């Protein structure tokens, strides 16, 4: 009860309605936006799916999940606006969800999105989604469907360390650590894609269906003249009665996702992570309460901690130098029962945030508890005495001690994610087990209006160095491009088209995704960290 | 004396000659451009920077090396040819060389190329460094000299999990695991730069010349008003006299190289890694010879064994399963005295070859014997009695293999890298500890000529269903681009300037570059294999 | 070259001339001192032994050792002063020194000392001696020749965690480690006594003349009425061939220790502890000058750098964060081709000091690089800006690296140690391997011209609030006792009687101290560190 956070925020008031009314734009956008990436290839690509005979890939995945299971979907809006048409969802749907009671890593090939071929943000996807599962310690279940690769960008899917062949070395390298590898060839899989079912620890063909080949019929009739149907040169009876590249032989989609369910049930899965839980509790205020506690201008403070209260049980915050460094809060509290340590911006770094936050880190690394990141920060303060106070080396505590922690992090972006800040914050280069951006906020190596500054400060001394003097109008100009460059690329959705997050989420629920990520975390054991130099 | 390869290649033959001819075009052309990017930014830019007191990249480089070392230069060819303008060796010049016996990682930004600017493939040239520092266990020496960020390309800059923020985790993760980490700073270091020496273990400033801030003069004046120089911001006197951001103050550049080799002799290193070694003994032939031994035309078949021949010791091989899949060449021999285990694409794969190139990775992981890859690949046998052979599965047994295998692995591209075979063969993704191409070889997804045919082999069905055939000169401009973007695309100097590759090099420049490789991999221990399962 | 340090010391100068007078007066009274110890319970006690045909216990050293063999004292001067009579070295010689080539720790009891009889600071000697051989893992070779406890104090000899039963802990876990534990019993050995040898793995005896037995003759005759000699209760002819409790029987003393070297050549013995070393150089400047570079004002500051440039190899030091915490000197050199890392003194802590020196600490443990503490320390700087400033938890890092270092620390009290300083320059309760005070030195909770100023700024208050005032002869006999009682508990003689410290050394013998320790040590693993939190 000591440690209940009281609001001081007021539902009714105008300010909360104005704040409100400026974040459920943003939501209500994203929204729609979701309804309309679920649609994959739209309706008549959908319809000519259906008409041959095959399941949907959400249905897929809707049959494969334990009935009412929750599904953290990774990465919706990737490649929205990035290639010169839609590719919805970048032509796959991945997440993670309960299959026979074990958290399984789903991908499932959306073959309604340009036949199921890899983008390089496929591939980035199809990756992210291993990488996740291999950090997590969480089966893997492929449900493959796809044509191929896109061939007009081959040199940003195939040869690099982070393209197509990864894949493979990931599938592989799971397999060994003990990490099930699952297949479900539900259509087409061809040359490298091969490898998706060859190289699972076990492989489920749909009949008269699926096909897998390292070259299809075209290329054996061009080398060598010889005529054979997909069907006849890679179709599950050949695989599963004569070559064994598969190992069960399924009816339809249907039966097909019901032996991988069968194939989960006897993986003999225990999960290996443990944390001293408590009974769960909800929070003291409504989750839709979010929408009002962020001040519509960006630029404004607020106190984080009304943030927390709404997110954490029982609104229950036992607060670290609360007193000190208190632009950077830091405290315990739990989360649907997991216990968490939390850092939250609260202004502008100061050395002594940074101090704080690193030995607020040593204690979670200590005692095993996960920790969690919200993000907005704008940078740290600026002259010649802050510099001749170390705040680089400071800083240099808290990166140091991010990147070195080895408990699970999470890391939500709620407002602005500039600079080094984003450093010491646990940004995507920190690997914080997953990380999600909020719709109102804003990422980049600075924020649109210092970069503009930067071009003005300098026109300006071009001008005058000339007996001139630039206009209002004139700087308005002068800066324009800029602002829009930053606003263009600092964008919630053109984060998320790249994969800098792992989802732009509705506020509202945040709580749930991070009660499902701690849990998907657990299937690992918690690692004891180890720091390297701090300079002092 | 038995394992002797007796060479079939006469030097002096018309065949050797005209090979040679094709080939050292090529040479002569890749030294003539090092040559050119050896100048940096250019006469003027060279010029500038000695006028202001400063030793050039590559003069700090040479000096703090130890007089005759040689050093092993990565991925000079970076940023090539990406850009609008010339970004030479992306404006970072590393490398591995002896520092006071210690093999170190060296990472120097050069101020001569757009004034030390990271542009996007700065940033992953510094960071691949840093990888193959992390993967060898080689002790760093950062040599800082860098105005800032591309701004224009922030978004491929700053962000995400490869990106600028990656280098701090990564110089925190290799100090914690003992790999020191040692920032030289000669120039400007400014915003998140300064964790470059902020998170070094030791860092060495040079006076009235070096400068280290979180926020320069110009935002410092934006922000607050406060008028202030660089030099007082944040040069050498406050960072090693009143902040302690630096831990050794230098007198110039010269001073400041022989302070680095001081902190390295004082690192009480000792290599790990250990193997059964031989006294070294030259190949039977001239390296030279290489020139001739690949035909001028890219697809005619010859002995990869012509190759082998001219890298080993005494040309000594005692090659595996010589008379079973005789298209996958494989054998033991040792390379400046270090044993070695060859594999060596004669041919296309075949489901056999795969099951031998599996099993030769099985005994070189057993014995802890480092793996060397002579990519010279096409692809897979085609056709329906190969499906059903499985040869799907059986290239699956290779890929395991090689994803999962512990002991350091080397692949030189010598000939084609193209489609599935690039992945059996260490490609990218599968993390050989050094990659490198040979001026003649060729990398993508497909050959472009197979890529070609697809486009016409359907062109002509859209005719033929209209009563029409393409003519002869009409089916070769259908082709032309699709040629062209292959061969631009999977040129060495395209995959060189993207970082595919750690570097092109001269054909007989191949075992001395080898032989600096496994030296430098010996300073990590040789680790067990565990392999995941393998699809029989 | 560039590391060497050029002294600016004149050894012609009168100021030096004054110093070395200072030095020189303790050193030759340490030497006479010395002298008188050696010669244990005087002239007539050593005669009565060697009648007795027993080898006086520096003689058995003497030949147990290899010939020419240093041997490495610890506490001569052990209960000097402390009870009502001499008890020369407490009673027991022990040190370390080479048997067969091993570095073994030999603890000798003197029989002419009160009979052998062990005194509260004998146990404590015996028990210190069994530390070092536990931490540095040295064979134990106990020479046995005691007639029993000193009874008027048998409640500080006898019951407690550090009294004589620890022996016997020691004994056993030392030789469950496989640190060999051999005893060579050479006289009287009795009730608890009896559990040396009967503990020791391997067990030497004098024929007619050791005898061991857990009861006496009188006690048996008083509980029994049985009347025996102590030949015939338990000599050597009934324990080496009736009960075993001896396993060599020796003719003589002489014999005895030819077999102690037997046992010892057949220990299988391997050093376990690896640094990279350098050919050993002697320092630049004699050894001796050392005797004139500490100011005969203890008060006077000097650069202990000078002190450093007569103890190094090559007198080369490359000295860490020079320009800042210039108070604390830290910096690497070699002894006697050993990699060390010294910590040393140079005015009053600052809390820059502390954190320089916490940071190099971090470098040294992260390398395995042994530590050396030059303790010259009176306190830390005062007053509100210093607490503000956060002295308190500054110094409290410092004091966390030296408690967790797991490198073998070394620490040489040059000065004052005084207050919380002794504990940030690793003092007794921080375990350094070994830890020597130069006859100069003084050690103390505070200083006692501090203490004394307490007594008397307290009693002029007394004063001025009865209206009068303190004379200056009063203010002297007030804070008389005070000096006194300081002086007294802080002299070298007073700490090394108590075992405060392992020997108060010639200056001039610090650094061949030094290289026979770091040898010591590494019979040893060199371990690795773990920190526990640092309060930023």
């Amino acid at each position: 009860h000591m440690a209940i956070l009281h609001t001081q925020i007021n539902p009714r008031s105008a300010e909360f309605a104005a704040n409100a009314a400026t974040m459920l734009e943003q939501v209500n956008a994203l929204r729609t936006l979701l309804g309309r990436i679920h649609e994959g290839g739209g309706s008549a690509a959908q319809a000519r799916h259906s008409a041959r005979g095959k399941l949907l890939v959400r249905e897929r995945i809707n049959r494969l999940l334990d009935p009412g299971s929750p599904f953290l979907e990774l990465s919706a809006l990737a490649a929205h606006e990035v290639y010169g048409e839609e590719v919805a969802a970048a032509g796959i749907v991945a997440g993670i969800g309960r299959v026979e009671g074990v958290e399984c890593m789903i991908v499932g090939n959306d073959a309604t999105v340009k036949g199921g071929t890899y983008y390089p943000l496929t591939v980035k996807k199809h990756l992210r989604a291993q990488a996740i599962a291999l950090e997590n310690r969480l089966p893997c279940i492929y449900l493959v469907d796809s044509g191929g690769a896109n061939l007009p960008r081959q040199d940003e899917v195939f040869p690099d360390r982070e393209h197509f062949g990864r894949i493979f070395f990931n599938q592989a390298n799971m397999s060994a650590r003990g990490i099930p590898q699952i297949a479900v060839v539900m259509g087409s899989c061809t040359a490298g894609g091969a490898y998706v079912p060859a190289m699972s620890d076990e492989t489920v063909m749909v009949r008269e269906q699926a096909t897998i080949f390292l070259a299809g019929p075209p290329l054996v009739k061009a080398a060598t003249g010889e005529v054979v149907s997909a069907e006849e040169l890679g179709g599950a009876d050949v695989h599963c009665k004569v070559s064994g590249v598969a190992d069960h032989y399924a009816e339809d989609d249907d039966h097909a996702l019901a032996i991988a369910r069968r194939c989960v049930a006897n993986l003999n899965w225990r999960k290996q992570g443990q944390l001293q839980c408590r009974a769960p509790r909800a929070p003291l205020y409504p989750a839709e309460e979010l929408y009002g506690v962020i001040p519509a201008d960006s630029k404004q403070p607020y106190d984080v901690r009304e943030v927390i209260a709404r997110l954490v049980d029982g609104s229950e915050f036992d607060e670290f130098k609360a007193l000190f460094g208190t632009t950077l809060v830091c405290g315990f509290a739990h989360l649907h029962g997991y216990p968490i340590a939390i850092l939250a911006n609260n202004g502008i770094l100061f050395a002594e945030a940074a101090q704080k936050g690193a030995h607020f880190i040593e204690l979670a690394c200590q005692r095993g508890i996960p920790l969690l990141f919200l993000q907005n920060i704008t940078g740290f303060m600026v002259g010649q005495k802050y510099e001749a106070g170390g705040i680089a080396k400071h800083g240099a505590k808290l990166v140091t001690a991010v990147a070195c922690a080895r408990v699970p992090k999470f890391t939500v972006l709620i407002g602005g994610s500039f600079g080094a800040g984003n450093y010491g914050m646990c940004g995507r280069a920190y690997d914080p087990r997953f990380l999600w951006m909020w719709p109102n906020a804003r990422i980049g190596v600075m924020g649109g209006e210092q970069a503009a500054g930067v071009l003005a400060q300098v026109k300006r001394e071009q001008a005058e160095r000339a007996g001139q003097q630039l206009g209002v109008e004139e700087e308005a100009k002068i800066k324009a491009p800029i602002l829009e460059q930053y606003e263009h690329q600092g964008h919630p959705y053109y984060s998320s088209a790249r994969l800098w997050d792992d989802g732009v989420i509705d506020p509202a629920q945040t709580r749930e995704v991070l009660a499902l990520a701690l849990s998907a975390a657990l299937n690992a054991p918690i690692e004891p960290t180890a720091f390297g130099v701090f300079r002092m």
